[PDB]
């Protein structure tokens, strides 16, 4: 079986200090196809869990390297830790993608403007 660094939650994406929406912003113009997946399936949950998806990714900018310990930490005691994955287990599959998604996001975040709301509503 070994061991992965693709779990938990992405390391790359975990440990990197940018916006929501600047990886999201670097997520649409890297994969937009999988950008529009995930918008798809954002525009399919109501309001309520995408705004509450949105506070506790803002918690994750906001609290950052914290954010990542408890993260990390909450997903390794329990996947289903995140009350969030409750109501919707794919609040955050567009951050939690281990392909060249988490190094080119994390590479490219940190140049994307955080400021760019477009990314709430393409």
């Amino acid at each position: 079986a070994d061991a992965t660094d693709d779990y938990p939650i992405p390391n790359r994406i975990m440990r990197t200090p940018c916006t929501a929406e600047q990886i999201m912003a670097a997520a649409r113009d890297v994969e937009p196809v999988y950008y529009e997946r995930y918008m798809t399936d954002y525009k399919n949950k109501p309001p309520h869990v995408q705004q509450a998806a949105r506070d506790r990714i803002h918690w994750f900018f906001s609290m950052d390297y914290a954010g990542r310990r408890q993260y990390s930490e909450n997903t390794a005691t329990d996947a289903f830790f995140e009350q969030l994955a409750w109501m919707w287990p794919n609040w955050a599959k567009l951050f939690f993608n281990n392909k060249g998604v988490a190094a080119n996001t994390t590479d490219v975040c940190e140049q994307y403007p955080p400021d760019d709301m477009s990314v709430w509503n393409w």
